[PDB]
């Protein structure tokens, strides 16, 4: 509603000033044809002064990102366990809006850095604005807010040169991770292919801390949030993410906005875990110790409803650039707890809106106004765009009546603080000694990959160790790793020519849990939306014939069809010059254009090889790849005609079925080496 | 530093706030152990409040760049044509600083984007700063400044979406571009190799507009300033430029940083072109019109004297965040002009100043102050940092006797507007007809190029044209393209599936100017700071020692030598895991690595690659020991090559090898139409 409100439409009509006076913007007011330009032009000077101020300071963290509208729906009423109005009932809808983000990277900075993730929704009930501010990764790398600005001066480019961006391949942020071991259970995450997923739709979203559910009756539960992709969880490897980054660094926000322009927008069960209070130190760790995970072997998933985003913004500035979240954005039901990474963000997000906006009536913009009347005693500031009629706006009056009235547990539906709460002791800069292990869970993860996707982690530890220019920080790192593991240890000392120090054993184990590996979790669920390139030429009819027969099959099944030739035409959508393989998840060649992929095959209108590069790189990179026409193109790429996910048919039907087979499989991890 | 009165030292000392009081700021005060975080924890509050506010509104345009310090150095007393102080002596220096950028992108997008640079340089003169705000390119898109937001708006992302990033290759540009035909010549610059220069250090800065100088008689000559590269110009292939934008998005600003680091920063002689007043419309087109170059043969290039960069900042972003250019930072000596590009260009930046600093008191930061005394009656505003003693700042007063005293031509080295400039005529919203030639100077441009480049600023158009989704734009584009070059438009218009209309030959001619080509313009002067990879093993201890071998011979004459080898040890820089051609202006293998041309240590094929990819790309590659018939048919790379080098002799190939650094890139392996 407020944003449909504020909605301008420029579709007709003649160009005017801000305040409504039809002008002209082309042409500067000058003291003569040939002369200097003149003071008085007002059309000059708002047209320019906008356009001077459009820009607002980049978010501290999470800069890069993006949003989309949707609904939430409630499969029940979950009155038993929360007072929540937006959980009241079997089917209730509240609007959402959701924000996907890395969290090192600028503005402009590619989507595919390897990096944590934001998942950020936002839910317009009706008894206020609740936020959900979370990441793709469950636990956080550190144990205290107070610290963020250490971890965030690591990680971010380096202050002298501003180097480098988007990326944690650099000394101080290892120097960091090895000084401060609670960071090794997010590290471990971010190594996986957890920081490297292939869309914002095929990850998952968690609160990381414990909170609380707490009844009308006053009684309390410890929560976790859990939002499960219904698209699968699927990742990039390394070697195909830099290439994308260079390629399309708009890779994610693309693929959502597509993915809800074509009705496949994407779906997440919003769920819980739901322990007691007396819960909260029984599973081996502490619930207020944010680098923790309660294992679902311990405490399973209850779905709550279903989130489905289908709606893109309008205006991106004044939709997702402007979005304003904040953990402060609490409804009656939900509590917090005193795990002291959520207590601090609740001051962060308040006062960083000060930054972005430039003054304090940010909750006034319509992407953050509620869905509910407002009714208080806030005033005045920058910005104010109400006329408030209550001319007594202070408490206690008798001049307004008493209104407004004051909420509470009692009445008015009113926030309140779980009224089992307490706190005794000392007031202490101390850290709880719970707090302490720091290494059994990195190594329970490390555990439950599997063992191609140890060796993608190991891997992404080389590649970035490799590069930490300081002799002391890389053997610091392996003493930290080595506490997890030492096989870890070892396998990335190799690349970088250190010796592992000796095992140490006192946090070592062979347990696992589900739910976690990327690789482990099963084909895809559905395969709509994945992308398949056809690689073809102009030269010969019989291969545009080909192209088309796959496309018409493709599609059907809801897949986005890429036909790649030399030129454009009818039929065909993108020139070789412009393709590459981090545009597809699964390569057919078409028999007919087997010519292209000859050594000695070139053309002044692509890069020298680059239709067999194309098929190459897809096929290194795990991808399903194939030819259909039923040989020359399989041994120009060296590509074993029996590999898993390599397809090989004349028949265009049975080449179809097979390959969405290997589309749903979606990486043939067999073709990596491992140590 | 130029910058050491305001450095702050915490190489020694316990934490303090920023009043001063000891503190820590590890862990939240609690209301016991697992208790809340207190209110009352002013130490967190403050580290977060700073935290949360750190960030400032990126520039809104030229948000991505990197700067340096250092000096110009004039090469004679200019009182001749200008009586701008800087220039009033032989030998004399000053101080600057430069940021180099891109256009289009935000902060954090890549270096190595198809885009216009910037070129921007404070002089901080003992008569005030002094600044030049400039491009790599010599002229602009459009004609008037009302048009900028027209322009960027189009350029920039789609605001729906905001997708694409750092980008020309979009239907709302190229519907700009069709539509306003004024953007040919720079677009043809920009999909040309200066859209992808090597490095900050192998690209030109110009001024763009006609400026004046200005004597202290008052009579005036027109210039236009031309910052020409001691290091050579050289550009990227599109292909690589794709690539490293995703390996490595800093690569200017590191190539820029390394250079200063190593001794080698870089250098431009400061150059203008100077003509009479009398020739504003003589060379066929007018003086005033920003999308026009006057050509070297019409007036020739001065030397004024010499700008070398060699000290980076201390803090980015306090130095090179921060800093806040001006055209009307101008000096007594220098003038403007009635370019409406320009005119424009002055109420803007004093403007956007207050959007970034979030205040009016912007100069008073470091990087911004000048070097001289400031005696004016500006005050207060958020953020004043002075303590004005004088407590009667109107002019005309007694009451501080009559200080601070008026400055102008005759009294004070005042700054005085030329005085033989004028206006007449009607007070007009119009453009001059004598603007109107949009076409004639691309096609000049165009036909300066050599076949090769002419293939590439083709291929760069066919790239991004075809993705336009547009069947109109792209009919609207092959119209403007075809009344530069018929030939251009049908090469294009063969990539996209189209027709290109017939010749329209009122603007075709088929002259060229000197200094516009890059792929023209010989062999480098200087192969110091140049990136020689050379691609080793482990395996074989007699690889390594080659690779030492070639290093000491590579690194006596100034290239950056990385050895990459499967894992790193003493004497490797580089794993291959983290290698890439991108990384390198020239590749070797040492033949004791042959076998390498699968592992868990690097992706399959990786060292092969590199060296393909550095072939394909035109760059120097060899085989160093004697043997390369293996790794040279593993490559498809031919013997004979031109550029690709095959000897026992480490001397000898070296030797051979930087002759082919210098010539840069081997044209000879790209295909023509
Ligand atoms: C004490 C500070 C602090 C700490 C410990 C954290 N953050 Fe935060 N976060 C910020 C301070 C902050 C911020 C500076 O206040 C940001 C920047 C922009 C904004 O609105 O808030 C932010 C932004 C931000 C966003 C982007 C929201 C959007 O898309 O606009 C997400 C998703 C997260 N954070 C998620 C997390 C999670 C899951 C954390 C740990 C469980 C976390 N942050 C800890
Ligand atoms: C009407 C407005 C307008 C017009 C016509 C132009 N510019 Fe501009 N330019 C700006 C308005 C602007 C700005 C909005 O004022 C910026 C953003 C940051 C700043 O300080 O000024 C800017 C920044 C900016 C920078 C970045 C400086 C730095 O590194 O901080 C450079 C190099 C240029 N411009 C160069 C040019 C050149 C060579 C132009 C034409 C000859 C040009 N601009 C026309
Ligand atoms: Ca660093
Ligand atoms: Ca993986
Ligand atoms: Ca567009
Ligand atoms: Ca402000
Ligand atoms: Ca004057």
């Amino acid at each position: 509603s407020p944003l449909a409100a504020y909605e301008v439409d420029d579709s007709t009509g003649y160009l005017t000033s801000d305040v409504g006076g039809p002008i002209q913007d082309q042409t500067s007011l000058k003291a003569g044809i040939r002369g200097p330009t003149l003071l008085e032009d007002f059309m000059f000077r708002q047209k320019i002064q906008h356009f001077d101020h459009e820009r607002v300071p980049e978010r501290a963290v999470h800069a890069r990102g993006a949003g989309a509208h949707g609904t939430f729906t409630s499969y029940a009423d979950w009155s038993n366990i929360t007072a929540a109005s937006f959980l009241n009932a079997t089917g209730k809808q509240t609007p959402v809006f959701v924000r996907f983000s890395t969290v090192a990277g600028s503005r402009g900075s590619a989507d595919t850095a390897r990096d944590v993730h934001g998942f950020a929704t936002r839910f317009y009930t009706d008894e206020g604005n609740f936020d959900i501010v979370g990441n793709n990764i469950p636990v956080f790398f550190i144990q205290d807010a107070i610290q963020f600005p250490d971890l965030i001066h690591s990680v971010k480019p380096r202050p002298d040169n501003e180097i480098p961006q988007a990326a944690t391949a650099h000394d101080s942020a290892w120097d960091f991770f090895s000084q401060q071991p609670s960071t090794m259970h997010t590290l471990f995450w971010a190594m996986s292919g957890h920081g490297i997923p292939r869309s914002y739709r095929h990850m998952d979203g968690f609160g990381i801390h414990t909170f609380r559910f707490v009844k009308d009756d006053g009684s309390s539960k410890l929560i976790k949030w859990h939002f499960k992709s219904r698209q699968g969880k699927a990742s990039l490897v390394w070697e195909e993410a830099q290439v994308l980054s260079g390629k399309n660094a708009d890779f994610h926000r693309q693929d959502l906005w597509d993915a809800i322009e074509s009705g496949n927008g994407p779906e997440w069960d919003v769920c819980v875990q739901i322990v007691d209070e007396s819960q909260a130190q029984a599973f081996g760790f502490d619930l207020l110790d944010p680098t923790k995970i309660i294992p679902e072997e311990y405490a399973p998933l209850t779905k709550l409803g279903l989130l489905k985003l289908d709606r893109n913004p309008t205006n991106y500035f004044a939709e997702t650039e402007q979005v304003m979240f904040q953990p402060g954005h609490i409804v009656r039901g939900i509590d917090f707890t005193e795990d002291p990474l959520l207590q601090g963000r609740l001051f962060s997000y308040l006062d960083t809106q000060l930054n972005r906006n430039g003054g304090p009536n940010f909750e006034q913009l319509p992407i953050n106004m509620p869905r509910v009347p407002i009714h208080n005693n806030n005033r005045d500031g920058a910005g104010q765009m109400f006329i408030h009629r209550n001319k007594y706006p202070y408490t206690p009056n008798t001049l307004n009546s008493g209104y407004p009235r004051q909420a509470n547990q009692n009445a008015g539906r009113g926030f309140f603080t779980a009224p089992g709460r307490t706190a005794s002791g000392a007031l202490v800069r101390e850290v709880s000694p719970t707090f302490n292990d720091h290494w059994s869970q990195p190594r329970l993860f490390f555990n439950s990959l599997t063992p191609v996707e140890q060796q993608f982690l190991v891997n992404a530890m080389r590649f970035e160790i490799s590069l930490v220019k300081s002799e002391e920080v890389k053997k610091n790192v392996l003493t930290q790793l080595n506490r997890v593991s030492h096989d870890v240890a070892v396998r990335v000392a190799a690349a970088i020519g250190l010796g592992a120090p000796d095992a140490d054993d006192t946090y070592y184990h062979n347990n696992k849990t589900a739910g976690v590996s990327i690789v482990g979790s099963g084909p895809l669920p559905t395969i709509k939306t994945l992308r398949v390139g056809i690689l073809a030429t102009t030269s010969e009819s019989s291969a545009l014939d080909q192209a088309a027969q796959l496309r018409t099959r493709l599609e059907k099944d809801g897949l986005v069809v890429t036909v790649v030739a030399e030129t454009l035409r009818e039929g065909v959508d993108q020139t070789y010059s412009t393709a590459d393989a981090t545009g597809f998840d699964g390569v057919v060649v078409v028999d007919g254009a087997a010519a292209l992929f000859a050594s000695t095959a070139s053309s002044p209108l692509f890069p020298t090889g680059r239709p067999l590069q194309i098929f190459v790189d897809a096929y290194r990179w795990g991808k399903p790849v194939g030819v259909c026409g039923g040989s020359e193109v399989l041994d120009a790429a060296d590509v074993p005609e029996d590999g898993d996910g390599v397809y090989s048919e004349e028949s265009v039907d049975m080449f179809v079925e097979e390959f969405e087979k290997g589309l749903a499989t979606f990486r043939f991890t067999d073709r990596f080496a491992l140590d």
